[PDB]
């Protein structure tokens, strides 16, 4: 009863953001021959088709009149050397479920990493991150089918072209490269990474499952667990602009939070939200949570066009009080792919 094709499918099921909306066709895919059945055959290449993991970092805006291909290929393979483990993850494995399993088995290296939704396939593609780790930093390489050839490619870490939340998926290799695996590699030296928010208290000294705990604490405590109240997560990247320009905006606002960057400055977006006084602001059903002024969040009944709304909203405020130009993080589909 795999590969079939659901039509009409509600996608509240699909994304976080639990907006009500569906799509013409769906289907779950579970092996690579599926993703290349799906996408490199003359069946059902009629349709576009959007590839999801679990729509934690998407707004549906209308309609989708595409093929939703939901990606949920299996398989987590350990092995290890001398000096490091190595995993080879497939694209379809939850990651929460993932940063768990590392931390049972005494893998050290993904535990700030704790909780982010999403499916290891999506990792890469925004880089994910969080409490002072992203995922280049734990990356071996990633495979993925190349829609061009019908075969799978693998890119080293140096080639993803990591970035903040940035990679050669959403660049060159943009609508032609479905992620297949991903391979994890850990220094058997662990070292605690121990500077942000909770984890500061902290000693150097502590265990892998110390610094999970934490980091599991905090999260469920400030981000909104989305099957209680919808929501994608922080709506907006943090702005990174020059140090100049950071020197500037800090002489009308001395308090202005920061974090660090190679280039330039990156300022706490969090921060610039809370100070322009947004946080509770609601349009229709999405607020700026207050725990946490980056999330906006569906207090139920929100459209798509609230959450667009709030976001322009949000933006035009932020801009005005400090001249900076919050880009969205969260990906905005349209019929068929994204838009503006
Ligand atoms: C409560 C909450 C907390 C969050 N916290 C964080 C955080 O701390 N740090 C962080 O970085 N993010 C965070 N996020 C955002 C999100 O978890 C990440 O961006 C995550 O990587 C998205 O995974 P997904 O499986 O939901 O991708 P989706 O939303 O399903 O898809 C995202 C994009 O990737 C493309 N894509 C999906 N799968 C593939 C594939 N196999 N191959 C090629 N392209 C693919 C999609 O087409 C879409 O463009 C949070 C989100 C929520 C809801």
């Amino acid at each position: 009863t795999t590969m079939q094709i659901q039509l009409g499918a509600n996608l509240k099921p699909y994304h976080t953001f639990g907006i009500e909306q569906l799509a013409a066709q769906l289907v779950v895919a579970e092996s690579i021959d599926d993703l290349k059945a799906l996408y490199c055959s003359a069946e059902w290449a009629s349709l576009p088709k959007l590839i999801i993991g679990k729509g934690s970092n998407m707004l549906f805006t209308c309609h989708y009149t595409g093929m939703i291909v939901v990606n949920r290929l299996n398989g987590i393979e350990h092995q290890q050397d001398d000096d490091y483990h190595r995993l080879h993850v497939a694209g379809g494995e939850d990651w929460p479920s993932l940063v768990s399993w590392c931390v049972e088995q005494g893998i050290g290296g993904l535990e700030n990493l704790a909780l982010i939704p999403g499916c290891a396939g999506s990792a890469p593609i925004q880089n994910i991150g969080a409490y002072g780790v992203e995922f280049k930093d734990v990356c071996d390489y990633v495979e993925y089918l190349c829609l061009e050839t019908g075969t799978v490619k693998r890119l080293t870490m140096e080639e993803c072209q990591f970035g903040y939340r940035d990679s050669i998926f959403k660049h060159q290799l943009y609508q032609k490269a479905v992620v297949t695996a991903v391979g994890l590699k850990f220094a058997k030296a662990w070292q605690p990474i121990i500077q942000y928010g909770p984890l500061k208290d902290l000693s150097s000294d502590c265990a892998i499952h110390d610094v999970y705990q934490r980091v599991c604490a905090t999260r469920m405590e400030k981000l909104p667990d989305p099957a209680v109240m919808g929501n994608a997560g922080s709506f907006f990247k943090n702005p990174v602009i020059s140090q100049q320009a950071f020197a500037r905006l800090q002489i009308e606002h001395p308090d202005v939070v920061a974090y660090p960057a190679e280039q330039g400055v990156k300022v706490a977006a969090g921060w610039l939200i809370d100070q322009a006084g947004l946080k509770g602001h609601q349009i229709g059903g999405a607020k700026v949570h207050p725990k946490q002024a980056l999330v906006i969040v569906n207090t139920g009944d929100a459209s798509a066009q609230d959450v667009l709304m709030l976001a322009a909203d949000i933006q035009q405020r932020v801009f005005n009080c400090y001249g900076i130009e919050l880009e969205h993080e969260v990906r905005f589909i349209g019929e068929s792919e994204e838009t503006n």
